[PDB]
């Protein structure tokens, strides 16, 4: 029956549950989908890849020995590439935290659009184009952009996750809360949505995190922006905006927190104008020009450990201009 839901979320829900764009995916990722389908995706076996990933990492005692389980990795996962190297653990780790994220949106998947959207359990509310949240949110885009690409923002959702914030309670005392960005691929928004905002597991290596295993955010939206991976084919992505209570940052140019600190800020040769920050709803909204902040970092890098610490507040439908 003809559903009461607005096109740009009817739409929304088309784009995050696409089963054409996780085939997709699989190919890009050079995986043998005739040898294992999107059906035949199972949890176990990821989560044993990643074991195995963190075993080749482990090759650092230690060429022979490296090959013996380099391939026992393509045994589980089918591939239609030696691992060895640190890069190559690295390649194969965000491989695998996507795939993760697309057996969560097809497990979920299996009028209709109406069930998939309470499926999600999170209410998605559009944004008017009119409202003072949308200048300020445009804003934000406009001036926290480095120039290869050009963003123009098509749609802004009030995204109200289910459990979350009751979740988020106790951290809304801590000093310091920001909003923040945090882009992903199209196809993880599905799982983003269920399950949150997470941290990898102690499976995965670690090789792979600058700051550790935790969930990481930018002041710079371009910073985010190229986590979408974006194409010219496919230009529209999608880029999240979360209240991070971050308060007792510890600041690092280049073992776990200590007693004390809240979160880790990765210093970055960019900041936006601090002259030009705005405090909408006691939350930090750094909406201004890029300015210099030695530093080993492009821009700014919030790392937060604790999957409470995050409230995630906005949706953000973008299009990507290629010059
Ligand atoms: C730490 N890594 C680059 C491995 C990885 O796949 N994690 C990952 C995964 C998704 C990410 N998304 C972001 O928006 C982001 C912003 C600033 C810094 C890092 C991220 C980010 C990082």
């Amino acid at each position: 029956m003809k559903s009461k839901l607005p096109k740009p979320v009817q739409d929304l829900i088309k784009m995050i549950f696409d089963v054409e764009s996780m085939k997709k995916a699989m190919v890009e990722y050079e995986i043998d989908l005739q040898k294992m389908p999107l059906g035949k995706l199972s949890k176990r076996q990821i989560q044993a890849a990643y074991s195995i990933l963190s075993e080749v990492q482990q090759a650092v005692s230690q060429d022979s020995q490296i090959l013996d389980l380099s391939n026992r990795f393509y045994t589980l996962i089918p591939h239609d590439p030696l691992l060895n190297n640190a890069d190559s653990v690295q390649a194969k780790a965000e491989m695998l935290d996507n795939l993760l994220d697309i057996e969560v949106a097809y497990s979920l998947l299996r009028d209709p659009i109406d069930v998939n959207y309470e499926k999600l359990k999170t209410d998605i509310k559009v944004v008017d184009r009119d409202s003072e949240e949308a200048e300020i949110i445009r804003k934000y885009v406009k001036n926290t952009h480095a120039n290869a690409y050009d963003l123009e923002v098509i749609d802004i959702f009030k995204i109200e996750r289910e459990g979350e914030c009751q979740r988020y309670k106790p951290f809304k005392q801590l000093h310091n809360r920001r909003l923040l960005w945090h882009g992903s691929r199209t196809t993880n928004f599905a799982g983003i949505l269920s399950q949150g905002l997470r941290i990898a597991p102690p499976e995965a290596p670690v090789t792979g995190y600058m700051f550790g295993k935790g969930i990481y955010f930018a002041d710079m939206v371009s910073k985010s922006a190229n986590y979408c991976h974006t194409s010219q084919g496919d230009p529209i992505g999608l880029i999240l905006l979360g209240e991070v209570a971050l308060g007792n940052m510890y600041e690092l140019k280049h073992s776990k927190l200590p007693k004390g600190k809240h979160s880790v800020k990765g210093l970055g040769k960019t900041t936006p104008d601090p002259s030009a920050n705005i405090s909408l709803d006691g939350v930090d909204v750094p909406l201004g020009t890029g300015i210099s902040s030695d530093t080993s970092l492009l821009y700014n890098e919030y790392i937060v450990y604790d999957i409470a610490q995050v409230n995630l507040k906005y949706l953000l439908k973008l299009k990507f201009n290629f010059k």
